[PDB]
């Protein structure tokens, strides 16, 4: 019996290989802070961006007092909970404290609107939403009113803040109760992938896939105890949460130090300030920062790693990583679905600054196969297909999607294109899925077209990436006007797609008006993307 339904466990055969492998240890996702509390209770785990500070017996204490007051309110036990926090405490005492009551959280991005707030909060039936009430100058209980309106089953909207008519996240609080432990084989949390298809979709991940992903990234990176870590990315990152993330740096018992944004301002002087030993960054953040260190004057020689992953750091700029920001690079090739990919530590230069790693597990199982589904001949480019030990095999609720994009021996199809190396490192080369990588952030080609076709002046849209210097790719939407009516301008549609809900890295850059798309019977992006220039 498992907690949730509509989620796709792995075969026993598989289950119990990973079990005897040591992967799956068999602990709630929640013990990494119990055990490295009893351990450590009087380490700094945690530095936020004002300068407060919490110990690891503190953090314990107070997920615990929050998760009692969780259970006052009803929400445990299988509850599913859309969290949608800034990059402080109170989404980390948040995490935990819903872990240990028993409730599933729901990740989403501080820049998700109620496009996609309402559709992964009925998807995933949640029974509370935790807002900020204004984040970069968004006020997030307007969102929770429209949530609460489309969504029935949201009884509870609690606010880190000035909550109005809901609770306040800082009242959740009473005396630490006696709680059950989940089975570490059930689903531990949700995260979000920007898919492919019309909606975006829910990744399961158990306590023991999830640890397992954790523990050996942490050991990969080398973190230890004197492991400062800073949280860049937003803390619902899979790569900022666990790869190693935070959850990396408490699980070895190092420091937790949360930046309010990527900006050289704030994190250079945290940097500084701190001493922070490792970050991770998606390359335009990695860029800014290789930018910036010829007019900063923050010293910035503790830091001792650097990620780049989300998309692809080009060899150019990975070169200068060590003349310009005195540390180590590791190119990470990763995602929420599962599979990460990593250059080791001491790989030679050549291998960090030209590949995207190799993967994570010693049973993390690699195809390359071309359009056919027949494995490539080694060291030709085709579409990568995987299947691993902290590797979905299969989005929650979505069984249609999940017919399409699973094999059916259960390899997860990433839809990048790659080739792999006689050393088992991967070079991404460009990808197969309709999804626009716009500097990290994923744009699902057709949901964003399902949003611009519901403008009265559009009749078919197409949206098509267009290759950027930085970013990687940008977003073109390509429109068919409405019959006898005038298609909007960029700027217009970018207004009626943010008044619609949908999240600002998704809008176009760029707007082409046309008769008709090419078909191939499909729309013939390829040809689209050159009928650009
Ligand atoms: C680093 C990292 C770690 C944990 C994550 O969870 C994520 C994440 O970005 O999660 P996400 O599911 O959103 O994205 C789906 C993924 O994004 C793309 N990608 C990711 N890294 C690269 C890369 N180094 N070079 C080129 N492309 C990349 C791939 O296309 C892939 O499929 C990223």
């Amino acid at each position: 019996s498992h907690m949730l339904d509509g989620w796709v466990p792995w075969p026993e055969s598989f289950a119990r290989r990973y079990r005897a492998a040591g992967y799956w240890e068999g602990r709630p996702l929640d013990r990494l802070l119990r055990e490295r509390a009893a351990a450590d209770p009087d380490r700094i785990a945690l530095v936020d961006a004002a300068g407060d500070r919490w110990t690891y017996a503190e953090l314990d204490r107070h997920a615990d007092r929050q998760a009692a007051g969780l259970r006052r309110l009803g929400i445990g036990a299988g509850d599913r909970v859309v969290v949608q926090l800034p990059n402080t405490d109170a989404f980390v005492v948040l995490f935990f404290a819903l872990l240990r009551a028993g409730a599933v959280p729901v990740l989403t991005l501080p820049a998700h609107r109620e496009s996609e707030i309402v559709h992964v909060a009925e998807t995933a039936g949640a029974t509370a939403y935790v807002i900020p009430d204004v984040l970069d100058g968004f006020d997030h209980r307007a969102l929770a009113r429209a949530a609460r309106k489309a969504v029935p089953s949201i009884e509870h909207v609690l606010v880190a803040g000035e909550a109005a008519e809901f609770t306040a996240l800082a009242d959740v609080d009473a005396a630490p109760v006696p709680l059950a432990e989940p089975d570490p084989g059930d689903v531990a949390l949700l995260l979000l992938s920007g898919g492919t298809t019309g909606k975006p979709k829910l990744i399961p991940r158990t306590h023991d896939d999830y640890t397992y992903n954790v523990r050996a990234s942490a050991e990969v990176c080398g973190f230890d105890s004197d492991t400062v870590y800073l949280v860049v990315l937003p803390t619902a990152h899979n790569f900022a949460l666990a790869c190693p993330g935070l959850l990396g740096t408490l699980m070895v018992g190092g420091t937790v130090v949360l930046a309010p944004t990527p900006s050289p301002e704030d994190a250079f002087e945290l940097i500084e300030r701190e001493k922070v030993t490792a970050t991770a960054v998606v390359p335009p953040v990695a860029l800014l920062w290789l930018d910036a260190v010829e007019w900063e004057d923050a010293d910035l020689s503790s830091l001792r790693l650097l990620q780049v992953g989300g998309s692809k750091l080009g060899a150019e700029p990975a070169a200068r990583v060590r003349p310009a920001l005195g540390c180590t690079l590791q190119q990470v090739f990763g995602m929420a679905e599962g599979l990460l990919n990593y250059t080791r530590l001491d790989d030679p230069s050549d291998l960090v600054i030209q590949t995207q790693g190799r993967p994570l597990s010693p049973d993390d199982e690699i195809r390359v196969v071309d359009e056919d589904g027949r494995d490539v001949a080694p060291g030709e480019t085709g579409e990568l297909l995987t299947r691993g030990p902290y590797t979905l095999r299969g989005y929650y609720r979505a069984p249609e999607h999940n017919a399409r994009t699973f094999s059916d021996d259960g390899f997860y199809r990433t839809g990048d294109l790659v080739r792999v190396l006689p050393s088992g490192h991967l070079v991404v080369e460009g990808r197969a899925k309709d999804q626009i990588n716009r500097g990290g952030d994923k744009i699902s080609a057709e949901e964003l077209e399902n949003h611009i076709m519901a403008h009265p002046g559009v009749h078919d849209a197409a949206v098509v990436g267009m290759p950027d210097a930085t970013m990687g790719e940008r977003t073109c939407a390509c429109l068919v006007p409405r019959a006898g009516r005038s298609a909007p301008a960029q700027r217009e549609l970018a207004a009626f797609l943010t008044d619609r809900g949908v999240a600002a890295y998704k809008l176009p850059d760029r707007v082409e008006v046309m008769d008709a798309f090419p078909r191939t019977g499909k729309t013939d992006k390829k040809e689209l993307g050159r009928r650009i220039a």
